[PDB]
């Protein structure tokens, strides 16, 4: 069983990369990658590294994305060997990157070395981008590596997101979507008196109330084949002076929508005020959206990476569109295909963060086999 | 007169619960016409029971020398423990709530009793150092001292401010209970993008939050309004806003009638938590019952009193907060609140009218000299 995939993991988690410091991995990459063909263009941007690797000019054009930075180990003391130090224990890789998403990074290096070797005249073209900024704001990463390529009309075909994204066992589950998010800050209004004289005064709480329920139980969506409803919830309501006597002048709500594509901003915006303003709600609703959904529809990709996920690990995959998103939600915009896919995602961005070892050749082998598949 | 002995209680900076020898200057005062003096000091509080006599009739004014904070004092037009009489108002902390009141009495005893040195059964006073805080070692305590010995009370006119807007132009004869509840709905926390594995708090309130702003709790009666319910503070999170909170903590308050009763209240709430599923703590507190001195003898030397001196009707009440009257009618056969207009009382530039003093303290004497 092939160990390169392994060693290379080993040598990316090494790296203390915390965002946006990217620690010489990006080098490393390029000049391993070098070695069979992989041209390398720089995009840097603030204090932000990214890089273009291409092999071959014409198309289909097979994408790998993922980033090199990793978030904050934690409390260094609660972890069972050092974050930056990988370690193999109880048949798992310990390390922060261990599994997102480092690993992956490495079994695609290991999978294009694999492939180019069994098929140097394979058509199309394999590229990998590859930041070193998607766990903070992001501004300088991804997003402005796609404005440039969209630019110059440098367009995907087929991009694989290297992201966690198995539930238990590797290839268990393949993303295909993510949903959007839409956060609310409502400050509901009122007027603020002694509690003795109510209707001397405007309790927001009151007021918001029946509101309040609406929201709670409303059914925005009914989701898709592909997608779950969009889901409402809120993160914090706060009103009141602390004293027991006194009824506020003014109430905040903190909400937010993960939403399908079967909602969007406009249409979710309007059916909040609504729901308010027949109400008779007094109120200053501010809106704040980091992320629309994307997707792709279950094609040749899907199909082509289920077969891959079918023959290496032997089960069936499911498409999924659940949890937060990825900067896929970017590359979208250039990439005809994208689907996301890596091991488990159970310990990211916790302590002793980790990944099956018998899942790394593994993961390897199914880019390759997808590889095989869309260029040979 | 009145005028004078007030600015001399408002000078003294006797924020809650200091005295500043409030009591000692008003025992001082009394006790060159015939007032015995008792200190019933608890804690951090002090208490005086001033009386003269001891036959009944017992006429007992009570309220407190404790007053509110200040505020930011670079506020205040003039500061508010430095008396100062501006565009016909007295301006100082204490003016409304209720040291003018307090002084008022003061020099009512005084007039009245250099007229009839001869009357009847006794004058007291029942006056606090905590009546604006907690009020645990307050006249609750003096009270409970005096119930132990079967030292009743016939008429009471506690001194707190009643008016609206002219004074004597209402009068409180009772008030609303007061029922406090501090619930903690019990969710799980986790991230928002994972809704089925948490509970949100504040979903699995909505309907039950609803249910109790809409409830209708009784229709009170000929001398109350309907019982009210009202939330004062509600909070949770963690301040993320990709979080579904653990816990949601929300603070509401009865103001209740005789209509209803503390345990009945109490039963109905936690109903309306339970059939919808509502996982939560709940912390009850009781400050004070409801309670109402009937249209009668000392409502109507009042409004005598009020019309002889102001020469405007007065109107009884039960409305607003409550008073330290919660403890002491449980020993005074008949009760009432009666002072000036609390239209100022616990505000920056708190006052009163001028001409208002000589006239409250000319009602407390037209009421002193109607009963003894
Ligand atoms: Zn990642
Ligand atoms: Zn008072
Ligand atoms: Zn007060």
């Amino acid at each position: 069983t092939e160990t390169q995939s392994l060693e290379l993991a080993k040598e990316l988690i090494s790296r203390p990369s915390v965002t946006p410091d990217d620690r010489d991995c990006q080098k490393l990459l390029a000049e391993r990658l070098h070695k069979i063909g992989f041209a390398a263009e720089e995009l840097h941007f603030g204090d932000t590294k990214n890089i273009w690797l291409r092999r071959g000019t014409k198309a289909p054009v097979v994408c790998f994305a993922g980033h090199t930075d990793v978030v904050p180990t934690g409390p260094v003391e609660k972890w069972d060997s050092p974050p930056f130090e990988p370690a193999e224990r109880d048949g798992r890789l310990y390390g922060r990157g261990a599994a997102d998403m480092k690993t992956s990074i490495a079994c695609f290096v290991t999978a294009c070395e694999r492939f180019v070797a069994k098929h140097p005249n394979h058509q199309g073209s394999i590229a990998l981008l590859i930041t070193s900024d998607e766990e903070g704001d992001a501004l300088d990463g991804t997003t402005k590596v796609v404005d440039v390529l969209k630019a110059r009309d440098e367009l995907i075909d087929y991009c694989i997101v290297g992201e966690p994204t198995a539930v238990d066992k590797l290839g268990d589950m393949i993303k295909n979507g993510r949903r959007g998010s839409l956060s609310g800050n409502l400050t509901v209004k009122g007027k603020q008196g002694h509690i003795a004289y109510p209707h001397l005064a405007i309790n927001p709480v009151h007021t918001f109330a029946p509101a309040l329920l609406e929201l709670t139980q409303e059914v925005w969506d009914e989701g898709n084949e592909y997608f779950p409803p969009t889901s409402f919830q809120i993160s914090n309501i706060n009103g009141g002076t602390g004293a027991t006597n006194v009824i506020p002048g003014e109430l905040n709500v903190k909400f937010n929508f993960r939403f399908s594509t079967e909602s969007t901003e406009a249409g979710l915006k309007q059916r909040v005020h609504a729901i308010l303003d027949k109400h008779g709600v007094q109120y200053d609703l501010q809106w704040s959206c980091s992320g629309q959904p994307f997707l792709t529809q279950a094609g040749k990709l899907t199909d082509v990476a289920r077969a891959a996920i079918a023959e290496t690990c032997g089960i069936e995959a499911e498409l999924s569109t659940t949890g937060g998103t990825s900067d896929g939600r970017f590359i979208k915009a250039i990439a005809q295909e994208l689907i996301e896919l890596g091991p488990s995602n159970a310990t990211i961005h916790q302590i002793n963060e980790n990944v099956r070892l018998n899942d790394i050749p593994k993961l390897s082998a199914v880019y390759e086999g997808i590889l095989a598949r869309l260029l040979a």
